[PDB]
């Protein structure tokens, strides 16, 4: 629950999006020196129209609320800082990761991305159930990784694949980040490439902020403890805090229940890390239905048009706690809640399923 104080941000950022995409909006009994209409620095050259449809575009299951505040909570709650790092993370986005992840693996294989159809074979990274708290966890396998298997921005391309199916199994009322277990049993100076590092460091803490619940390096050999003590330098304190070193099957246990904890380290989960299935397509058989996509899109559309306008009358709105300032909290909930309940409907029109699909662990 937000105080009044952090609600006071919380308005002060939709402000500054609504100026940039021109959506009418007065804030200035919450307010950098506010200067209605006038869009912000971090904003100014982002196009309106094309940036106002490419957020919308990415929100899918998680409220617009709960979007803005990890980038609000990434900055301290500082405004400003808050919102460079929006504009810096719209004008990287743009509609490319919409794209990578609507695509899916399909989209890769069709195109013949050698570099990031290897990744996908080898198992390298993958979604291989929840931990205690029902966050997503991501499996990677290190010692499967060879600079020579891929460039650079193919390993890029394949990560932000990772992440952005990992975001679609977060659960409603539980946290929406992601657990990550980096197996290091049988890493070898081969698999010692330091420009993945630097990028996921770099890329991750600037366009996944507040994305990440515990990051778990299991089995360490001691060849890792000089490698670490350059690598450690380069993390955000937060990031940092969030890392343990594990060694056995029980201090994994503090993180997992055994159901998803692959086999081969003590767990119960018996998926074969060894043979690749990518998908067969018989799941998207209403990507070709037009009419009804178009119908969910448009009932979308009439959604995020009620949003806007019923945020900017709660960030208008004084005094707070009255009557009316209740009832528009409590009907941005309720649109929220029909923006998810949307997303859901949409999402067999608009995206290939995933590997996690076809196995039953997703269920969007």
């Amino acid at each position: 629950q937000l105080t009044e104080d952090q609600e006071v941000v919380l308005k002060q950022i939709w402000t500054h999006l609504f100026h940039l995409w021109q959506v009418p909006v007065d804030g200035t009994h919450i307010f950098h020196l506010y200067e209605k209409g006038k869009i912000h620095k971090a904003l100014a050259n982002l196009d309106p129209q094309t940036t106002k449809k490419q957020f919308w575009h990415d929100i899918k299951n998680e409220t617009p609320d709960a979007t803005i505040l990890k980038f609000i909570r990434a900055r301290k709650w500082n405004a400003d800082k808050t919102i460079a790092m929006l504009g810096h993370d719209l004008y990287w986005r743009k509609d490319t990761i919409n794209k990578i992840i609507n695509g899916g693996e399909r989209a890769v294989y069709e195109n013949n991305e050698t570099g990031v159809i290897k990744n996908l074979e080898l198992q390298k990274a993958t979604i291989q159930g929840y931990d205690n708290d029902m966050r997503p966890v991501i499996l990677v396998r290190p010692r499967l990784h060879h600079s020579s298997d891929q460039t650079e921005q193919e390993l890029e391309k394949f990560s932000l694949l990772v992440i952005e199916q990992s975001k679609l199994f977060f659960k409603e009322n539980y946290p929406a980040s992601t657990t990550i277990l980096f197996d290091l049993n049988g890493f070898s100076m081969s698999n010692m490439d330091y420009a993945p590092v630097k990028f996921l460091i770099t890329c991750f803490e600037a366009h996944y902020p507040e994305s990440l619940g515990h990051l778990l390096i299991h089995k360490a050999p001691w060849i890792f403890n000089p490698i670490w003590n350059i690598i450690k330098n380069w993390l955000d304190p937060v990031v940092a805090s969030k890392i343990v070193f594990t060694k056995n099957i029980d201090e994994l246990h503090k993180f997992i229940q055994p159901q998803y904890i692959p086999r081969y380290l003590g767990g119960e989960n018996d998926n074969d890390l060894d043979h690749y299935t990518p998908p067969d397509g018989s799941l998207d058989v209403h990507l070709k239905d037009t009419e009804t996509r178009a119908m969910i899109e448009k009932e979308r559309e009439e959604l995020v048009e009620q949003f806007l306008t019923v945020t900017a009358q709660w960030i208008e709105h004084q005094p707070l706690n009255d009557p009316a300032y209740i009832q528009l909290q409590e009907k941005r909930v309720q649109l929220s809640t029909a923006l998810c309940e949307n997303y859901s409907k949409l999402d067999p029109y608009i995206r290939s399923r995933s590997v996690y699909d076809y196995n039953g662990s997703l269920k969007v």
